[PDB]
């Protein structure tokens, strides 16, 4: 399909998803495959995107925009890799890394739902 045009807008998502395959893709060339702290990828984001924020509307914006799709990716996609349960949650604090836990993983091929 040369795309699908989901009907709605998804500038914003397909904003999101050039950052997930950005940072995988330096991360992976770079060191491993993105891995670590999901939350960091939204900090650095919203770093990242600031200075194109006209209005507060666009940062509250991408801000919920790149929160749905972790939670998206999370639970629907399964595009997510995890292995213990420790610095998957990060409920706890001391996540081990000698553990060999990646925390979150994304797989580089993501997807829509359409």
């Amino acid at each position: 399909a040369p795309k699908a045009s989901l009907r709605l807008g998804f500038s914003e998502y397909s904003r999101i998803s050039n950052l997930i395959v950005l940072h995988l893709r330096k991360v992976e060339e770079e060191e491993d495959e993105s891995a670590l702290k999901r939350s960091e990828l939204v900090n650095w984001y919203l770093k990242e995107i600031e200075s194109e924020i006209d209005s507060e509307e666009e940062l509250i914006n991408k801000k919920r925009i790149i929160e749905k799709v972790i939670h998206r990716l999370t639970h629907y996609d399964h595009v997510l890799i995890e292995l213990t349960q420790a610095g998957l949650k990060g409920s706890t604090e001391g996540s081990e890394s000698y553990e060999e836990d990646p925390y979150l993983v994304v797989n580089p091929n993501y997807l829509l739902e359409d």
